[PDB]
């Protein structure tokens, strides 16, 4: 079944020209979609209408376009209106053509801690709104951290996130980003999916001595067994490890292959 070359809604009634493929997502196909009579260029999410034959299915997609739709945040990845033919469902979405920080960490292993404060800070900054708005994202990783051409931080990918365990996963899963940026490889990191498990129960981890002290005592409290013990989103931006050491409002393109200099 393909894919029509130019996407029209009934809503709207705007017309998208199916560009370049970019990516898929399990069972989602993206494609970069550009606006026939603005030229304004959109990250399409295509999901076929077979994937969600199932009412319990079409329920997590209504309810992350829900969240999605009512957030408004220079840090989080832009909605722009959903619709739906009687084969696919498309989700219009924020480009972000710099890829993910997963596709920079991959690339550059261990980033310098100047990077880690940028990149950290507008993450937390985004998820500061999100906590903010009572939406809990629940799956932060790496891949959720897209890029635009200006190497800014978006949220994206919402697929786990609710609104009302609570807000404090989230820091757990940011402590494990700031891990993975400073060492170079996840904190919890094994060939085996039920090793990690256990890992994370146990609260197995440690961070190699090499690290900088201030940003290990961040880590471990972010990464702390106790859930309440752990900083909120407010605590994280004032904490040592951003207002000590050198801190870039800006990082140039070249991030993604070297370090700056
Ligand atoms: C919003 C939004 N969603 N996606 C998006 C959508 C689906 Cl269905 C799949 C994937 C995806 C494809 C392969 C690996 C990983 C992923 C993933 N991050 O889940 C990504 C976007 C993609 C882009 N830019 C392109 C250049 C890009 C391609 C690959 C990775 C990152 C960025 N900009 C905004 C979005």
């Amino acid at each position: 079944k393909e894919i029509p070359d130019v996407l029209v809604d009934p809503r709207t009634m705007k017309r998208y020209m199916r560009g370049r493929f970019l990516g898929k997502g399990g069972f989602a196909k993206c494609y970069e979609i550009t606006d026939m009579d603005t030229k304004e260029v959109f990250a399409g999410k295509v999901v076929p209408k077979s994937m969600l034959l199932k009412p319990h299915q079409k329920e997590k997609m209504s309810t992350e376009i829900a969240i999605h739709k009512s957030l408004d945040n220079p840090h989080v990845v832009g909605f722009h209106g959903f619709f739906e033919d009687d084969d696919f469902v498309y989700v219009v979405l924020e480009i972000c053509r710099r890829r993910s920080l997963l596709e920079l960490h991959k690339r550059r292993k261990a980033v310098t801690e100047p990077e880690a404060r940028y990149f950290m800070r507008q993450t937390i900054q985004g998820v500061q709104y999100l906590h903010n708005n009572r939406v809990i994202h629940r799956d932060l990783k790496l891949g959720n951290l897209f890029l635009n051409d200006d190497m800014d931080v978006k949220i994206g990918d919402f697929g786990l996130a609710t609104k009302i365990h609570s807000f404090e996963v989230d820091i757990w899963s940011l402590g494990c980003i700031l891990y993975t940026l400073l060492v170079g490889k996840p904190p919890f990191e094994t060939s085996c999916l039920k090793e990690t498990y256990i890992r994370i129960k146990k609260n197995e981890y440690s961070v190699p001595r090499h690290i900088n002290p201030v940003a290990s005592a961040l880590i471990r409290r972010m990464l702390h067994a106790d859930p309440t013990l752990r900083p909120s989103v407010a605590e994280l931006l004032t904490d040592e490890f951003f207002t000590s050491g050198y801190a870039p409002m800006r990082l140039p393109t070249s991030c993604l292959t070297v370090p700056p200099r």
